């Protein structure tokens, strides 16, 4: 005799999952009860939402299932915003959420009586409520398949009260295995020729990875495509850690440096977007990136956005993955490909020719300009670190020294936009490197901070070692600049937070403070929370008025 | 200058869709005017629900995308029935739909104020909005490519009166292409492998097909694949014309004959499933026809549906089409491959028994056998027509007689199990197979043919040459059948229908009406109307005493 | 021991429910037994829409509770169009839906795995799934007072085949009563005293009844309340046969006809909209009808519906049956009024004149004119009559002759203006005039019968003497209308209807049919069949091109 509970962790074993990110509530004590007993770590946070952000953190840091668990009623309404993250983001995540007991429905009780699958149903690739404790095992099997494969998205499953303490003879219920196959499917030999032959009559071709190509992280068959090739890669923020393997003439870097290309002369001939989707990161239909003059070869495993916002020559529907591999073997027994290193340079010289740009209008005449500020960081960043950014003007101006380092992760915001995300995040992601032997650096802005300032408190309970650095502008800082530029001069309203010591904050949690308002004081810093296992928080006074390339767009 | 109904209709040509089926309204008349100037027949009913249900017997019988059209309010609402059975069936289907103009939103005014989207949201694999008339070619397009790829479903595009009837400058707005390969995705080469690795050493191998190997089509691909590994084939109902293309020694048939394997000694021992869900058709998880004791290999397009109700050996998510072609061409390249003979002519051998079985024991002593009637029509059935089957006890019995023959096209119900779906599939279904040369005959039970009984008029006002046969037991059958079998001999309540003469209705709608009570006045009446170039109904006189085998199950 | 089948229809016997409205299904025989059992008729019919909106019908022209009972999934989407229609029209019906059994959720079984409660929830005033057996009886109970009370609305009860015949001990779980006061709440004493001060310094008053005041029936208060004041009153359609009590001098007939008000110096003072929604039937915010000159005093349920789409004086919620009896009792303690004689007398008047107005332009040089065949009708109805009204041109002419007669009952479209909702609407009422001693009459265009053409045989099955007159325009009118007046002469497609003798499909169907062309024979027709005892069809020959006065509005 078992409980559902059992079931669920049970299940969640044979998945191969090792962490779950939650917040504990009685109507879910039976998955805790279970954890404990088998050794799977329940990482408890101070917020569902900072529990959610975990999850996602944890999947798109370590390219794993990432599983959530909440409670009823509040327990799930504050899981949203992750989910909805997940959402947009194509970032796998298992919700599981309690939820009233079915026997006493529509009692008006505790905690019941929200159509929590009806909430989340907009918003995940499939919510359910599980309506038997024998369903359990074959129905969380079910959610995983359906998170895992692609495109990658959150699922919630809902289970009852009723459902979890509710007892059944084990042995009478099997447990399935995780049977799907790990590589995705691939194109139609007839779809790669034709790719191949458009990219190898190509002047100026370009390669775009976005979220899935992370999710897969077919890293050598990547690599031995871009060898075989000598095609730059481009990525979106979520594809940008897969450029980190590339030979240094083929990183392109973030798609955004794709933006002068064309005034250059130099818009490219072709592109293969790999996952990359039309739309915010790729610039929408405007061809300011993604040029109308470019054949475009776009693999997607959803054919809705294939040309959804600009016409294209080929439209693949298949995994990136399987595609990215399909491409490696169909390019090894090749090698007739022309020499590129022209191409390359050129695709090399602009991305540095805007960072010299840039470098050439940045203070400190009394005050730390946000370029410089990010600059410091970027000598620390390479394969062992995980990078994660949120905060408006904090990531625009960040992103410009992204594209000439390696980070082993880089995690940004998605379309969501969802300022505070940035937080959990950042946990659950350094628990993923912490397997891994890389370190986690969360860089974020004082307004977004806020949001779950109280989670310094968890990294001091669980002793994970973020590094939390707050770029500290006094306010909401795109947001008083669309006043200021959109409206005027003096239209600058509930976009100041000229208050609070954040450091303090993270000290009367436990956690090491530190505050510095120069490129030196900030460099001693962050040396310093490096070369300690201990979580810290770098309050990092910087400059307001500058406005970072990204956002007069 | 031109209108919204213009543009869906300069993108729906761009497409390549050729005709739609709907029933007009004032809110979606700029879609009339377009297709009357572009030559583009719009079928239109004398109801929506048989409008939407010939769209999906035209997409399931061409294996093309089908086309609904309706009006805002009522006319969507009448839709549904048609999107339900669609979703359930995978079958790919643009629902177009008016509804209220967006200037005058919640005035309480005429037809408006029905959330469409929200209601068909549970059962489309996209449905949305229009909010510009710029919108209406890329959002058309988009709603397109999603109905295309698998699995294959319906999809509803929303478009508010306002949107359509504006007008603006061609010339302003691009019509996209239609570019989407054709090939799905494939299996990664190692799953493939593996996959044949299995098939090549099991003994008793069998392979069975579901909807999304007809969606594809891949005719000479499959018997290439079938020929070089003599693997025998079963299909459920929507599969089974995949079948007519193949040798007759290795046609096992429709899936449910695998029922008696197991007490016959020759449990299949290995089952490769290509698109076959597991779910009613291919009896759940009980083991009854796909055995528990089999090695499983499912190809499924979503991961969900991969041993969902039972263990299996390998999961393969990729598209069917694609799939079997890749198959093809791994076994063009093999040709070492087992004989298979016994085991095909002990397949053959076990179907042939249930039919004879079946066969000793089916009436005529006042009055005609269901069998009896079905052989009646099997006698007619070949690649140059189209069976559509309807009716509970109707279909159950039919199915016993069309394993042995090979149908161009064999549309039944699938998961909705919705009775008198199939008057306006049939119709649909009858618009297709006018290019490819075939007849249609519909297969109804006389509860069914009352729900969509007016289409009629439309048969003889479009002059499409359907037949109409009514199996004739003056009742809702299976449901009786419930009834005494499950309560009691005289628990019979509201499922008797003695009354009405149905060739009569035929009659007064202007379509040859035939009326048979025998297998020699059944065979002349169904002889004559193929002979003519007329619809027509043929109202049969049928017993309904007798218990199909499929009925016990 | 006794089954969840059983309980339901126990709950519905202590509700006083003596009929409901269906479509067999194994999913949910256990209600037919219990029906079968407590001699509870189940009207059973050829489509769930039918039976859907014969539950409306009974509701509608009985002020009763309306009980529809669908099985899973075809029978519940086959049910969507009434429930959307009862949805826009206030109407209380309860809609019984068997769905597929909890336990083997998700197992792609026969007719489950639809969200059915998902479909509902945008179009019903409350939709759940029940979970447990016990909790049959206070959920049913619960959804018939939602369903009850102000504003009326449909309600879906989902009731799975595992809960329906799963047993439990009888006397483990208890029946309640319906426990809810049937008189409404009415108005603070404060807001009734500044209505009635309004209205007694008003020069030119007018009352508007909507649905609510005919779902409360409150005939002898109101009649009390307008022979105090002797202000004259309007309704909309659904209102209309609450003007049949009422002394002639104060019936203002349809608020269509106070549109000539204005250009006549009559435009009324005020007006007291008793459920009369600002809308389609009022006019929506141009003030054609309710002036925008005019204070307003608007009483609704619906707080939303409070000056919605126009500035209004005072805004009461209350239920309109409460506010009614309020009135009368404060103004039976009052008998100081103006006379109003005057006024009356203008009502009067205009409505004459534009009723004269019509007659001086219709003809029969070869062919019968709409309003000719309308006037053969009107000298047929009055208290002992339930008129319902279906197809476009059909009711808008039917309407000018509606006014200056006293049905019984009228049941025209609501804001759905769903072509085809008429026939179950009318067999449900016919059932429901049964008790009450009321002939049926159907009015219904030749298009809109198709829809529901089948009900014929149900008719006779079920000896419902209900007659059919279908208006015979050769085309969907109202739509052929539009076509030609807004895009041109020769710009008619898919909007005719040159074929079938609909009589002939009622004959074959075993209802007397008729064929007219002309006043006399049809007069002779109506005649014949109202003295039968006996179902019947009177297709009536009618001319397409007039354009009735509402049609140009
Ligand atoms: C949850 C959420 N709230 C509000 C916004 C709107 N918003 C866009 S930028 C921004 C704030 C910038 O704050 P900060 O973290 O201080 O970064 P800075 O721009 O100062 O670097 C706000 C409020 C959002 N996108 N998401
Ligand atoms: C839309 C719908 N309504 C009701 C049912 C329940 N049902 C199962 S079998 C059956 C009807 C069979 O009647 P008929 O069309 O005459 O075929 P028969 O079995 O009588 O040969 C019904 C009504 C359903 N599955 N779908
Ligand atoms: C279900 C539905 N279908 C279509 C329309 C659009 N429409 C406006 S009136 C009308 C048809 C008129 O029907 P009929 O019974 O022939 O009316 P008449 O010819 O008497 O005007 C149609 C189709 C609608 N409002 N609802
Ligand atoms: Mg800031
Ligand atoms: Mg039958
Ligand atoms: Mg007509």
């Amino acid at each position: 005799m078992i409980t559902g509970g059992e079931l669920v962790v049970r299940t969640l074993i044979k998945a191969g999952v090792e962490h779950l990110f939650g917040l504990h509530g009685a109507h879910i004590d039976t998955i805790f009860q279970a954890c404990l007993d088998h050794d799977v770590p329940i990482i408890d946070t101070r917020h569902e939402a900072a529990a959610g952000h975990a999850a996602e953190g944890y999947a798109r840091a370590g390219a794993k299932l990432g599983v959530a668990l909440v409670t009823a009623g509040g327990g799930f309404t504050n899981a949203v915003t992750p989910i909805a993250n997940a959402w947009l983001d194509r970032t796998p995540v298992l919700f599981l959420t309690g939820s009233g007991a079915l026997r006493d429905d529509e009692t008006n009780t505790l905690q019941a009586g929200i159509d929590q699958v009806a909430m989340a149903a907009p918003i995940t690739k499939w919510a359910h409520r599980v309506m038997a404790t024998e369903h359990i095992p074959r129905l969380v099997m079910q959610a995983i398949r359906a998170a895992l494969s692609a495109p990658r998205g959150p699922v919630l499953l809902d289970l009852p009260w009723d459902i979890l303490m509710n007892q059944i003879d084990e042995d009478s219920v099997i447990i399935p295995d995780l049977v799907l196959s790990a590589h995705g499917a691939r194109p139609d030999p007839a779809d790669l020729d034709q790719a191949l032959a458009l990219l190898r009559k190509a002047e100026r071709p370009v390669i775009v990875l976005g979220s899935e190509a992370s999710r897969t992280a077919r890293k050598t068959a990547l690599s031995a495509f871009v060898a075989a090739t000598g095609v730059p890669v481009f990525a979106d923020y979520e594809g940008l850690s897969m450029l980190s393997g590339l030979p240094d003439a083929m990183r392109g870097g973030l798609v955004q440096n794709l933006y002068s290309f064309a005034k250059a002369d130099a818009a490219p001939d072709l592109v293969l977007m790999l996952g990359a989707r039309f739309g915010l990161n790729t610039g929408h239909g405007s061809g300011q990136l993604i040029p109308h003059s470019a054949q475009v070869i776009q693999v997607d495993p959803d054919a809705c956005e294939l040309g959804r916002l600009q016409g294209i020559a080929l439209g693949i529907v298949a995994d990136v993955g399987g595609t990215i591999e399909a491409l490696a073997q169909a390019t090894a027994q090749d090698a007739a490909w022309p020499d590129r290193g022209d191409w390359c340079a050129k695709v090399t010289d602009l991305a540095q020719e805007r960072y010299a740009s840039i470098a050439a209008k940045s203070s400190s005449e009394h005050a730390l300009h946000p370029f410089h500020a990010s600059q410091v960081i970027a000598k620390h960043v390479d394969a062992g670190v995980t990078v994660v950014a949120d905060g408006a003007l904090t990531y625009l101006w960040l992103s410009e020294v992204m594209s000439r380092v390696k980070p082993g992760g880089f995690l940004c915001h998605g379309y969501l936009g969802s300022m505070g995300v940035g937080f959990g995040t950042a946990l659950g992601a350094q628990v993923a490197d912490l397997e891994a032997g890389r370190r986690t650096i969360l860089v974020t802005g004082d307004g977004s901070v806020g949001y779950s300032i109280g989670e310094f408190d968890t990294l001091v309970r669980k002793q994970l070692p973020l590094i939390v650095i707050i770029m500290n502008n006094q306010s909401w800082g795109a947001t008083l600049h669309f006043q200021q530029l959109a409206v005027g001069p003096n239209r600058v309203t509930g976009t100041r937070l000229e208050n609070g010591s954040y450091h303090g904050v993270a000290a009367a949690f436990g956690a090491d403070g530190y505050h510095v308002d120069s490129v030196e004081s900030f460099s001693a810093a962050l040396a310093q929370a490096l070369a300690h296992n201990r979580p810290a928080c770098i309050n990092v006074a910087v400059a307001l008025d500058p406005i970072p390339p990204e956002e007069l767009i």
